[PDB]
């Protein structure tokens, strides 16, 4: 499946893709301010993700630091990003179909725009400015707004034993973006879209 990831925002981004356990296509690279990159991704990928990060720095090895969504410090990504990051995941071929959503879980630094780039489906999307709305408590000093499970590391809101409830902090996001996961347990907002179809992942799709 292909992937176009487009950079709408006026800044620099480092994108970044990973299934967790390994990188999907090179797993990242630097997108300036309206560049486009195109990935491939394996059919049948379970579990996967793509990301922007922020104000990176990379040695000639590909080894440095991002504020927002480093992955162990690697420009080429082979695990998940540090949050916050705002996510578009994925599950391709499961049983004849794929399933998109964005998420809020692991927090928000960038707006981002989820939408197959063929038929049969809608796409998705989380543009507010959520940054700027920020609950005090959630701002990362480093950059973006974090969810609570990482700033209080609590049962309830990183839903340890699987009851947690809504809380003020996941309403926050969900109030900013109603179609994006504010906690785990929230009731689903993801997209089932035909078995292998096409997308794009817009950063900034709206500003």
């Amino acid at each position: 499946a292909t992937f176009e990831i487009v950079n709408r925002c006026s800044y620099t981004v480092w994108a970044a893709a990973s299934k967790g356990d390994a990188a999907l296509d090179a797993g990242g690279r630097q997108l300036n301010s309206g560049e486009s990159w195109t990935i491939n991704v394996e059919p049948g990928t379970n579990g996967g993700k793509i990301w922007a990060r922020t104000d990176c720095y990379f040695d000639d090895s590909g080894s440095g630091i991002c504020k927002t969504g480093d992955c162990g410090g690697l420009l080429r990504c082979k695990r998940f990003g540090r949050p916050p990051t705002t996510l578009a995941e994925f599950s391709l071929n499961q049983y004849g179909k794929d399933y998109i959503d964005i998420s809020n879980i692991k927090g928000f630094n960038v707006p981002m725009n989820f939408s197959p780039t063929t038929r049969g489906c809608r796409g998705v999307r989380c543009a507010a400015d959520i940054v700027g709305q920020c609950p005090a408590k959630l701002k990362a000093p480093g950059g973006g707004c974090n969810d609570a499970c990482t700033v209080f590391q609590t049962s309830e809101y990183c839903c340890t034993t699987g009851k947690c409830g809504p809380t003020e902090y996941s309403r926050f996001f969900k109030r900013l973006c109603p179609d994006a996961f504010s906690y785990v347990l929230d009731k689903p907002t993801t997209v089932t879209c035909p078995g292998s179809s096409n997308y794009r992942v817009t950063f900034c799709p709206t500003a």
